[PDB]
C-alpha cells in the first residue's frame, strides 16, 4: 500500500520494541519512560501494563496465550504477564547484560538477545536454566524473531547482518541482505519474508521469500526505526526513534 497509519499511542520517549497478537493489538515497549503501552484494534485509547518496578524496556513478545514478555534493560531480566495478571514472573535468566529483544515459540521456548554478552540465549518452558544458541561470531544483538518452524532470526549490530539458526540445526545462515547499517529489528512473516529495521540507514527493508529481493519499504518521515513487528495479514509495524510514534503500512 502506499498509506501509513500513525496509531494513537501518546507520549511516547524512545519506542524501542513493538509487537502484534493475532486479535491485532499492539504493544510498544517505551524505552524513555519505564513502561509498556497496549492498543487493542480500533482502539482509541492506550493502556499501560501493570509491569511493577519496570525500567527502560526494549523488547516485547506475545504468546497465543496473550502472554506478554518484556525485557527490561535497567534491571537487566525479563518479566512475564499473563493475560488478565496484574503479578508478572521474572523469568529464570542469569547474567543478563542489555537484554534487547525477545520472542515466544509456540511450544513456549523464550529466546533473549544478550547485547552486551554478545549472545543469544534461549529457555524452555518450565526450565530454570537458559542454554546458549550456537551463534558464531554473533556480536552485539539486537533483535530477535521465531518463525512457526522454529527458526530463530537475529540481528547483529557490530558485524551489520542478520543470522538464522534452524531448530535442532549447528549451522547457522547468513541471510543476504546486503548494505545494513545497525540492523535492529527483525520480524518474519509466515510466507518466510524477513523485515529488518536499517536504523543508521534510516529504513525499514524487506528480503522477499524464495526471489531474495531486497526492497526498502515506502515508510515516510521515519527518524530511525527501532522495532518491526509484520501481522498474518502482512501489515508491517515500525517503532520510530526520532519521532516518538509507531506506524504501520499495510502490505
Ligand atoms: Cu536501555
Ligand atoms: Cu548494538
Ligand atoms: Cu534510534
Amino acid at each position: 500500500s502506499n498509506t501509513q497509519t500513525v496509531l494513537p499511542f501518546t507520549g511516547l520517549n524512545t519506542p524501542s520494541g513493538v509487537a502484534v497478537d493475532s486479535a491485532g493489538t499492539v504493544y510498544v515497549t517505551d524505552h524513555g519512560n519505564n513502561r509498556v503501552v497496549k492498543l487493542a484494534a480500533g482502539s482509541n485509547t492506550q493502556t499501560v501494563l501493570p509491569f511493577t518496578g519496570l525500567n527502560t524496556p526494549h523488547g516485547v513478545a506475545v504468546d497465543s496465550a496473550g502472554t506478554v514478555y518484556v525485557t527490561d534493560h535497567g534491571n537487566n531480566r525479563v518479566v512475564k504477564l499473563a493475560a488478565g495478571s496484574n503479578t508478572q514472573t521474572v523469568l529464570p535468566f542469569t547474567g543478563l547484560n542489555t537484554p534487547s529483544g525477545v520472542a515466544v515459540d509456540s511450544a513456549g521456548t523464550v529466546y533473549v538477545t544478550d547485547h552486551g554478552n554478545n549472545r543469544v540465549v534461549k529457555l524452555a518452558a518450565g526450565s530454570n536454566t537458559q542454554t546458549v544458541l550456537p551463534f558464531t561470531g554473533l556480536n552485539t544483538p539486537h533483535g530477535v524473531a521465531v518463525d512457526s518452524a522454529g527458526t530463530v532470526y537475529v540481528t547483529d549490530h557490530g558485524n551489520n547482518r542478520v543470522v538464522k539458526l534452524a531448530a535442532g540445526s549447528n549451522t547457522q545462515t547468513v541471510l543476504p541482505f546486503t548494505g545494513l547499517n545497525t540492523p535492529s529489528g527483525v520480524a518474519v512473516d509466515s510466507a518466510g519474508t524477513v523485515y529488518v529495521t536499517d536504523h543508521g540507514n534510516n529504513r525499514v527493508v524487506k528480503l522477499a521469500a524464495g526471489s531474495n529481493t531486497q526492497t526498502v519499504l515506502p515508510f515516510t518521515g521515519l527518524n530511525t526505526p527501532h522495532g518491526v513487528a509484520v501481522d498474518s495479514a502482512g501489515t508491517v509495524y515500525v517503532t520510530d526513534h526520532g519521532n516518538n510514534r509507531v506506524v504501520k503500512l499495510a502490505a
